[PDB]
């Protein structure tokens, strides 16, 4: 019992564009503002 997320808390959309990630969830302000596919969980 002991860890399941990665440890680098940060979209995919804030990867590709190079933007803040407030981290609001599920999509930041960022994906929420532009109808975005906001997946901070990659596989
Ligand atoms: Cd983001
Ligand atoms: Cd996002």
């Amino acid at each position: 019992m002991k860890l399941l997320s990665s440890i680098e808390q940060a979209c995919d959309i804030c990867r590709l564009k190079k933007l803040k990630c407030s981290k609001e969830k599920p999509k930041c302000a960022k994906c929420l503002k532009n109808n975005w596919e906001c997946r901070y969980s990659p596989k």
